[PDB]
């Protein structure tokens, strides 16, 4: 469940989230 993977989503935030979610997160 929570133990979803360690391998998985490699750069913790899958990389593309720390990128994209933070891109669209124009917020601050």
């Amino acid at each position: 469940d929570a133990e979803f993977g360690h391998d998985s989503g490699f750069e913790v935030r899958h990389q593309k989230l720390v990128f994209f979610a933070e891109d669209v997160g124009s917020n601050k």
